[PDB]
């Protein structure tokens, strides 16, 4: 089997992407944030504290003839950005882009943090990291991909995120029309539960390429590109007036600037992020200070190849017995 679904930016900055997901019988379609940096499929629901729901579409398990309480199971997650959610668990039928999994754990939120409430466009998350990170207790549950894997034509999914435009998540096949040149594959460590890999270096603009190993995670659920302070400083030094602002919480730059590109290495191959992808707009409405899309990972504890990086590529998440990651230009 295969599946193919369009993913759409939630706003004009590409802060996140939402993908429609069918849950239950008859289908309840919710727009979920597909997140290769976590492993829980959780939704706003009829059980979510009423004051914490503000415009989201909810899953109502009592209206699904295929829903079953997963008795005794609870979940609780905290994300790298400080947001969180928790609740109980149902199993139900879940379909993405025509690919159907029966008995998928659907984690129903009883509580969500304010950042989730405040984002009306995101009805929940669909985790695509390794199932070892799933938070359900006392019986850990499998991701949608893990459940689908054996049925797929090939045990892969691909992320093709758009810049200020829709893109595509495919399951079970590689669309050879969706990228240019060849796909370069690189080793993955699953030791921390992430799609963790090592970039071979970087360049800023038309500058020379610096060969250096940068361990990080491929994370569709993180907006920005978070890299070591040395790398980030080298980038912003090429933008007149750019500075790190402790009050704002990262590098800002004059909105009048033209940003240089940023290149990262994948083996001997190179992925070029155009300068415009690095612009996250005014820090507040009307400001002439703009927020940068490349930020320091210092104090995160890990480098994160988030959407800024991934949307410059066609990315293969190869879930074979020994997983790997592939990147192509597009």
């Amino acid at each position: 089997s295969t599946g193919s679904a369009t993913t759409t930016p939630i706003d004009s900055l590409d802060d996140a992407y939402i993908t429609p997901v069918q849950i239950g019988t008859p289908a309840q379609t919710l727009n979920l944030d597909f997140d290769t940096g976590s492993s829980d499929l959780w939704v706003f629901s009829s059980e979510t504290t009423a004051s914490e729901v503000d415009g989201q579409t909810i899953y109502t398990p009592s209206k699904s003839t295929t829903a079953k309480l997963l008795s005794g199971a609870t979940w609780s997650i905290s994300y790298g950005d400080g947001s969180s959610s928790s609740g109980d668990v149902y199993t139900d039928t879940v379909s993405v882009g025509g690919l159907t999994v029966t008995g998928q754990a659907v984690e129903s939120a009883k509580k969500v943090s304010s950042s989730f409430t405040e984002d009306s466009t995101i009805d929940g998350l669909l985790g695509l990291a390794f199932s070892t990170l799933n938070t359900v207790s006392p019986t850990q549950q499998k991701t949608f991909f893990d459940n689908a894997k054996a049925s797929l034509d090939s045990p892969v999914f691909t992320a093709d995120l758009g810049y200020h435009a829709p893109g595509t998540y495919n399951f079970g096949f590689i669309d050879t029309t969706a990228y240019t040149g060849s796909i370069t594959y690189t080793a993955v460590s699953t030791k921390q539960g992430f799609w963790e890999w090592t970039s071979t270096g970087y360049a800023v603009g038309s500058g020379t390429f610096k060969s250096t190993s940068i361990d990080g995670i491929a994370d569709t659920g993180t907006t920005l590109l978070y890299l070591p302070a040395t790398v980030v400083s080298a980038y912003w030094a090429q933008v007149s007036g750019a500075k790190s602002s402790s009050s704002v919480g990262g590098y800002v730059f004059p909105c009048s600037a033209t940003l240089p590109s940023f290149t990262f290495g994948v083996g001997s191959a190179r992925i070029v992020i155009p300068g415009d992808y690095i612009d996250f707009g005014p820090i507040s409405t009307g400001s002439s200070s703009c927020f940068g899309g490349i930020q320091s990972s210092a104090g995160i504890g890990i480098n994160i190849f988030g959407d800024v990086a991934l949307k410059a590529a066609f990315v293969v998440f190869n879930g074979a017995t020994t997983p790997t990651l592939g990147f192509a230009s597009k």
